[PDB]
């Protein structure tokens, strides 16, 4: 499928090569969109494209694969694993399953996740 | 660094792909070799070629990292990582450390395997 959060995954891996990618951020999320990926919520644009900065910042090279299923009340849910390696060279693993909420133009407003198996 | 750990590493994700890629097994491990990958040894040219044309079936699509040192008596040791789609659509991922001992000709005569990561 091609529901915005895979657009989302597949940028993922794409970014962490190449961190300009990122750009196409605006093409997923809604503006004044929320992000909770473990514990701090992250709201807007603005503060979206820099987390991920930083974000991808931080990995040398990953691989995420995942599933993507539309809920009853249209959530979009999508299970998902991930292997890297992280910029200090270390190898890390983790898996989650992450809920997003759609506006009328299927555009992320709010993302969480949980992980299932936490990274290490 | 290419050892022929290294070269075992490297063939994991292309074999999944392309499966006439385990013809390359003769020049990664020794005739007569052991490899333990879990529990049970496989000994062997043939059992060994057709043990990875077994797993590589049970694989859709898989990502390896790892780092690899060679010990002080010549023992090859490689941390890695795998996330992977399985054939029945599952995700997985896993995570652990090989060590290999080498003939003199650097081919694999003993291959064993202990998971930091349990595949899950
Ligand atoms: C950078 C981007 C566009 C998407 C990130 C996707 C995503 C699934 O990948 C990881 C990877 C590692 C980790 C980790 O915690 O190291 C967490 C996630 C959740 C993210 O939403
Ligand atoms: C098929 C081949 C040439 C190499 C396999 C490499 C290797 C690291 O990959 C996995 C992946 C999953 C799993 C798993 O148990 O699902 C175990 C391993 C150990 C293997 O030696």
């Amino acid at each position: 499928t091609h529901t915005a959060l895979d657009r989302y995954m597949e940028l993922a891996d794409r970014a962490v090569r190449d961190p300009s990618a990122l750009a196409e951020l605006p093409t997923i999320f809604a503006p004044d969109a929320t992000v909770t990926l473990r514990d701090e919520p992250v709201t807007g644009m603005p503060a979206i494209m820099e987390f991920y900065r930083v974000f991808v910042a931080a990995v040398a090279e990953s691989k995420h694969y995942w599933t993507t299923t539309i809920l009853e009340d249209g959530t979009i849910e999508s299970h998902w694993v991930v292997a890297a390696r992280r910029a200090d060279g270390s190898l890390m693993t983790a898996a989650g399953v992450e809920h997003a909420t759609v506006d009328t133009d299927g555009l992320i407003t709010n993302l969480r996740n949980r992980y299932t198996r936490t990274p290490g």
